DNA sequence: AGCCGTAGCCTACGGCT
DNA sequence: AGCCGTAGCTACGGCT
């Protein structure tokens, strides 16, 4: 993938790793090709300081640059043998680029230390902003990062080994808790020469703080990572509601990419197809037409052959988002705008789950029964003391969209208290009793997240391998009109109880929920409970009712004050018609208006716009019982933000209107205890 | 790869070759694995009738195919070792999907001919329509087309073999003209169980071969474009990318027009979209592009994600009045659209940035001309019917490359626009320096149209390689945005750089032909034309564009003044007006008394209801009368054009001035007299 | 020793000094 | 000849 330069003089020569492969050809024929040469990078490469000597070595990304170098490696360097006397990190001003900055500076100090220590390793200075290498042209990236008359590059200096030792060892490192800690303690400071822990500290604090706010992990309140929140109001900005036909995925994923989300649109698809799947979403948030994968880690097509629209029960996610009930942002480049959360009228971070690996942390909440969960929260909300063992009452544990069994309640119990605890999951399997003493397995359901064929092909190489004794046949019969449907036949001579037993040992046919409830509460992540997260919610809930209520208190009075100014411009035509006949224009009517009837500028507006059709019978009555009826619905509204329990009750009455329409039975059940 | 099912009973097994990635994957998880194996074919396939033996055993696809049935091929061919006694063809319902599958039979006759006798051989029945297999799921292609149960199958007969062969010659072989010449005689009857093998080819090849002639490969003579050109200037139109916004991502803009109109890969609309935007491809650019957006060393645009686009002027100019019921739009694929048969293309498109297309049974290739050239032909053309093809050249000098470079004389110009086939020879602009003390050295400043830079000083560098040319001692690519081209070849000195720079013209693209061959549609049909026809048809064009333009401009102004009129009487008799309404009940009772009162139409009475009341003031009084006046003179202006044949034609010159005045400009290739 | 989920071509077709 | 232009691997955390 190398472009060199046609210069052989290593001290006049330049390499240019480029992030992407788009920047890649650009800055191949921007470049002076005589002393220029480029080394173009997938995008995140190899992290040697995880990585174990024969998966560095072997790993193609670092051949091409050893080879592209010349120097060797760790022992074998040889400074002297370099082929470029400057080599160039060259990413995008975001923040992966700076990750990828700092996995290219961890391969440069523990293989190449005396490179860095000659001088030759360098880091350019692209535009900054949100416009990355690969939207720029080939005279651009010339003009303003690669041309030695106007670019500013920064030298990586090494100031003190030790402390770059630990640096790199903290921040790339096995060891989560110290790195997480590094996040925690700086997390108000995140988003020539350059010393080069400097440069590792504030590249990763960037990156690390942006994938745990605005990537992977999910907010309390609604349930949503950035992407799916973006798809979501993308759906309801370009009118995807149910009741209109398909659109094509494409044309969806596009338009939320260049508006909201600018990244990969693989990234933004495969989160929407996820959305759509029954096996993966307890309560499908996307309505999808096409194909859309399968149990057996198929994927969809690509977005060009399918097409989706909003599920109902995404109605109400988006629901009164219209109604200043949520704060809206600009989005990333200032041109539009979107919401920081949605008003999320059901509780979707618990119904639907998240799973998540950010960074210096990760999480794992399973999905559960809308209908139990609405309970949970008209049981707390008539309970601030309550405790979890009583929510458990009402929230028996986890309800996975693809059914099985939950082996006991100590691990349900465990991860309810305190947010941890270990979920064993097994499948829906039964011994039938056959002619001629035979038996057979009959898998009806298999644990959550649990890709069905590889579970098959698992337990056909422990029947290839002769780890396992008496199974004779092995088949998937799933079908629409049976479901999952997996038999395996027993030998006459052996035991399948026996069998069974251990293919939940030895396969995935049972598997651990290991959860790890961490989302982000006002913006920032915490480890909850059960209890917690439904806190959050229900003030999430009031909140947003609260909001919504005055939004329509304000709306309300407005027009009852237009109605006002109508009323009494129809009740006195003939002098409203005549003033505004011996009127110019537009202001001297407006004034004399205002000046003989007392009315407001927004009145006198108002009647101006009025058309002649008002002033026929009908339209008299039909304006005073508009006014009448606003005049109950202020009241109506005043009496819920006067009573914090009115609001509160109102909450309890949506929350209830929603679990009647889309509660549905438990699929899960729960053994034991 | 193949996907093979678990039984290896021959006779109760069926492999089914599914056209596409997509549908290959959604049938391997629909299908009874047990008797039924899927091979996904990426797309096109090897053309076994054209290519000789040894690329078709080379080929991956048709190996993939031997392997899978196990039969061999021959000769040493063997029907007893058949792996399937089923062989499928599925494909898209749709004129590809057609396409694909005259390729596989001609493989199956010409290859695997007792397979087919044997009745092994067979033809899928997928829904009909608009959607692909592609875009159905896995249930759906099992239960409409895969279920033995429910689906339909065309079992592939062989009822005469000399008429096959002749059939597979005639349409897959490599005499073009035999195939142009079916193409013409079954036209008519284009896009409108046993299964005689003949029957197929004829019905579904004709299929094909008009659908690439008539919506794909052919621009049309009027506005100069293909459909898919026609669609992405369509949908920059309908997104309101004008060029006073802002540049929109690519991806956006190709989401929108491959979803409403163009039911294709994304990349044959992006890489369209590109070539529009490109000052090297287009003489007059259709598209305004923002990133990186190629270059002339063959150089892609950048992944659509990242660049940006939006119209540029002048195609403002190709859109100008088409929301006037100048041209005919007509329903997208799917029926859920409107989209315009052709637009009205108020500059002559066609023979400005030219065309190049291959078809079936034809191709095009219509090089770019001088805007100013044109349009002063086609005025002169307007002013005599009977102008020659000798005459207009007094005004079209010849093409006029973006690339600009030289022509080497009049001849090959001058047989093409007669004739509508040429061979014009285009040749780069060289100057030998000097560059001290006796040394010397070529510098190229422009190169032949349709030309990779890189290509062709690779084609050089070969050449010193290997010692072809003799006294070239350096070879660079000075190439820059303020020098502009600038490829320097430097010469050894008292080597004679005359002889080195003319071997160069015949060795290199240095110097290359460009084979004109005018072939557009015209009246839906492909046509070898002229230049005279070609501006003849564009002048028609623009007569029928203005002619329908003003009577869809005299309706609405009638229909404009006619609701001044109302409101001019209910001004005059406001007073009576205002007790007419208020003594109403209703709208409708309203509706009715001021119809039947003052003499209005059901129209007026509802414009003078939805009067608003600030329309009373003094200065909107005056502003009612005084568009009705105006209105009148466009009126009366909009009939004296109508009325009028010269009136009309004037009209049309006025507009072509107006448009060279402010586009036209300078000629960029030079035409050397020899 | 891997898994979860957001991130960073070949070919048809015609013509041609 | 071969060309033109519209078509059909990794990071990260935590479980095991
Ligand atoms: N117990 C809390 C602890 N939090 C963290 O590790 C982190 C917090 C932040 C953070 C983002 N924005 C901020 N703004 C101001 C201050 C801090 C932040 C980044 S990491 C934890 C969470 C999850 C698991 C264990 C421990
Ligand atoms: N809408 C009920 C109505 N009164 C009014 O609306 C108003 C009128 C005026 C007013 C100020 N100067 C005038 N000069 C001429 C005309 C009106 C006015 C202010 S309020 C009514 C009034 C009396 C009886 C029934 C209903
Ligand atoms: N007549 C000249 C000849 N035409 C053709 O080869 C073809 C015409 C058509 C066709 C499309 N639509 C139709 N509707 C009715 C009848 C025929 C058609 C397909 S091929 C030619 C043109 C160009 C070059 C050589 C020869
Ligand atoms: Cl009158
Ligand atoms: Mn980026
Ligand atoms: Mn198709």
């Amino acid at each position: 993938k190398l472009a060199d330069c046609s210069s052989k003089s290593p001290e006049e020569c330049e390499i240019f790793l480029v992030e992407g492969d788009s920047a890649g050809g650009s800055t191949k024929s921007g470049r002076d090709s005589r002393t220029q040469a480029i080394l173009p990078l997938r995008g995140k490469i190899l992290n040697v300081e995880k990585a174990r000597l024969d998966r560095i070595l072997n790993n193609n990304e670092i051949r091409q640059m050893i080879t592209a170098f010349g120097t060797g490696i760790g022992g074998d360097f040889d400074l002297a043998k370099a082929r470029y006397h400057k080599i160039v990190i060259m990413t995008d001003a975001d923040v992966d680029g700076a990750h990828i900055r700092t996995l290219l500076l961890t391969f440069f100090y523990r293989f190449m230390r005396p490179l860095i220590e000659a001088g030759y390793v360098y880091i350019a200075q692209p535009p900054t902003g949100y416009k990355g290498l690969g939207e720029m042209n080939a005279d651009q990236l010339w003009e303003t990062t690669m041309n030695p008359e106007h670019r500013a590059l920064l030298q990586v200096k090494l100031e003190d080994a030790i402390e770059a030792d630990q640096t790199f060892e903290m921040l790339m490192g096995d060891v989560v808790e110290n790195r997480r800690q590094f996040i925690e303690d700086n997390a108000v400071y995140a988003n020539n020469e350059r010393n080069i822990t400097s440069e590792m500290r504030e590249s990763f604090l960037d990156y690390a703080m942006s994938v745990i706010v605005a990537r992977a992990l999910p907010d309390v309140r609604d349930g949503l990572k950035p992407v799916h929140r973006r798809i979501l109001y993308g759906l309801n900005e370009q009118g995807m509601t149910p009741d209109k036909s398909y659109k094509k995925s494409a044309r969806i994923v596009g338009d939320v990419m260049g508006k909201y989300h600018p990244h990969g649109d693989s990234s933004i698809y495969e989160a929407m197809v996820r959305m759509a799947q029954d096996f993966s979403y307890r309560y499908p948030l996307v309505d999808g037409q096409g194909n859309f994968g399968s149990m057996d880690g198929d994927g969809a097509a690509a977005m060009r052959f399918t097409e989706a629209r909003m599920t109902k029960i995404t109605l109400e996610l988006l629901r009164d988002i219209n109604k200043d009930t949520i704060d809206f942002i600009d989005n990333y480049d200032g041109n539009e705008r979107e919401p920081s959360v949605l008003p999320a009228r059901f509780p979707n971070l618990l119904a639907n789950g998240a799973s998540g690996i950010a960074v210096g942390m990760a999480t794992n909440i399973p999905p559960h029964n809308l209908t139990e969960l609405i309970n949970g929260v008209l049981s707390l909300s008539k309970n601030p003391d309550i405790s979890i063992a009583e929510l458990m009452e009402d929230i028996e544990g986890p309800d996975f969209p693809t059914a099985g069994l939950i082996l006991g309640k100590s691990g349900i119990r465990r991860a309810y208290e305190t947010g941890r605890g270990s979920i064993q999951m097994r499948s829906r399997a039964v011994i039938e009793e056959r002619g001629g003493g035979r038996q057979r397995i009959v898998v009806t359901e298999i644990p959550f997240q649990v890709n069905k064929a590889r579970m098959i092909e698992k337990i056909a190489e422990l029947v290839r391998d002769k780890k396992i004794d008496g199974i004779t046949d092995l088949r998937d019969e799933t079908s629409l009109r049976t479901g999952v449907r997996v038999v395996i036949d027993v030998r006459k001579d052996a035991n399948a109880s026996v069998i069974l037993n251990n293919l939940y040992k030895q396969t995935p046919l049972q598997t651990s929920f290991g959860v790890n409830m961490i989302a982000l509460v006002n913006g920032r992540p915490k480890l909850i409970n059960l209890k917690e997260a439904l806190v959050h919610y229900l003030e999430h809930q009031k909140t947003v009712v609260r909001r919504r209520t005055q939004y329509n208190l304000r709306k309300a009075k407005d027009r009852a004050h237009i109605l006002e100014g109508l009323r009494i411009a129809l009740d006195h035509i003939d002098e409203i018609i005549s003033t505004i006949r011996e009127s110019d224009t537009d202001k001297v009517a407006m004034e004399s208006l205002q000046q003989r009837f007392k009315l407001s500028e927004k009145q006198a507006q108002a009647i101006l716009d009025m058309r002649l059709r008002r002033l026929t019978g009908l339209e008299r009555d039909k304006i005073e019982a508009e006014y009448n009826e606003l005049l109950n619905y202020i009241s109506e509204l005043e009496t819920i933000l006067a009573d914090e329990e009115v609001l509160l009750q109102l909450v309890r009455d949506e929350l209830t209107e929603i679990r009647d329409r889309f509660g549905d039975d438990r699929r899960t059940e729960i053994q034991l205890g």
